[PDB]
């Protein structure tokens, strides 16, 4: 498959700050796919963060980010977004976007996703 994902928007911020991650997809339209965000730490290789259905009407979130993060998408631009509010030191991680092409709703397990990007580093200073 010739699908390529490029995450951006990572950075170094203070506790309480906000970031807006984005991911641009090339090689295929995303308009029939669910899309997910995961994050990598020493303790979790791909911790689930968020997932959004093909039209953007539904979303699910990892327990530790509920109420703070918002996932969105723009199918015509082939882009997915993760708004991160109220950042905490334990949100420090490399953040990845990935494709769910199972056409079976929203899921939270990394092995069900494809076409991982190389991620974007988020560092939240204590």
């Amino acid at each position: 498959s010739q699908v390529q994902l490029v995450e951006s928007g990572g950075g170094v911020v203070q506790t309480g700050d906000s970031l807006m991650l984005s991911c641009t997809v090339s090689g295929h339209t995303i308009d029939n796919w669910a899309m997910g965000w995961f994050r990598q730490t020493p303790r979790k290789q791909r911790e689930f963060v968020a997932a959004i259905d093909k039209r953007g009407t539904g979303a699910i979130y990892g327990n530790s980010v509920k109420g703070r993060f918002t996932v969105s998408r723009d199918n015509a631009k082939n882009m997915v977004y993760l708004r991160m509010n109220s950042l905490k030191p334990e949100d420090t991680a490399v953040y990845f976007c990935a494709v769910d092409q199972l056409n079976a709703g929203l899921g939270d397990v990394s092995y069900d996703y494809d076409y991982w990007g190389q991620g974007t580093q988020v560092t939240v200073s204590s």
